[PDB]
């Protein structure tokens, strides 16, 4: 379904990276956040939902999803909580040296993941085609 | 046309908001940033080009665009600078929701959500969100 995303956390350099993947397409939105907390999680979900039609997010159901702030954020946005990360960590690696800050490396990796063409469409192309069609 | 964005800065509560608009559709991406510097500007542009096909950005051509870091970022992402109202509507929505948000950044993101989801012209219309995917899908 075009409205389905998966959200997973990954850790590197003592920081926390949230990675949202649009399941149908492989398109990614990711951010380094200061700490894996409900407030930062709610905020990430709020940003994501304002940029793409998010209907359902599948999560790891952990501590940062149980609190008042995250439930509210999802409620407000109309969201229901009913491997790829390895490759992103690979890209972060090959570009890590080109930035002082991890956050910059992560965003370069997001750009690269979403633009890559391996018929032969990028994730960016796939997400737009899947959603346009739904509409 | 589908790859053209405009980027302008807005100030509020002593902070700076960068607002990128997809000219063809009216869809927006916005962020409160630490300060209006080349580094933060480069980073905003890098995030933006990672998420939508940005070919050309129209900017205010100011100090934060003259530096080595922003030029590099644009070069890398493959972005072109060409020539130099919603920013007021967004101002409005932000005010309308400022109350329910602890931090300004939260208000801004609530305003982005609202701006991009709102139905233009009611029934049959199409939100900016819908318009942008429709424009870019068509281009492909
Ligand atoms: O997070 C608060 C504030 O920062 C923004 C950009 O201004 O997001 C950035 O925040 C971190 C800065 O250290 C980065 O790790 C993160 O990846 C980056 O996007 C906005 O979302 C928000 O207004
Ligand atoms: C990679 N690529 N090549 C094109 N012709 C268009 C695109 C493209 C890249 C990203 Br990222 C996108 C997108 C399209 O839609 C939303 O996100
Ligand atoms: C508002 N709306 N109503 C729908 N049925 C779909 C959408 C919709 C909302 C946002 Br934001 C989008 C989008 C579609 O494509 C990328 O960003
Ligand atoms: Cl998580
Ligand atoms: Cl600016």
């Amino acid at each position: 379904s075009p409205g389905i995303w998966q959200l997973d956390c990954t850790h590197l350099e003592g920081k926390v990276i949230l990675v949202a993947v649009h399941v149908a397409s492989g398109y990614i939105e990711a951010e380094v956040i200061p700490a894996e907390t409900g407030q930062e999680t709610a905020y990430f979900l709020l940003k994501l939902a304002g940029r793409w039609p998010v209907k359902t997010v599948h999560t790891d159901n952990g501590s940062n999803f149980t609190g008042a702030t995250v439930r509210a954020a999802c409620d407000w946005a109309g969201i229901k909580q009913e491997s790829m990360n390895k490759e992103l960590k690979k890209i972060i690696g090959q570009v890590r040296d080109q930035a002082e800050h991890l956050k910059t490396a992560v965003q370069m990796a997001v750009f690269i993941h979403n633009h890559k063409r391996k018929g032969g469409y990028s994730a960016g192309e796939r997400i737009v085609d899947i959603i346009a069609t739904d509409i």
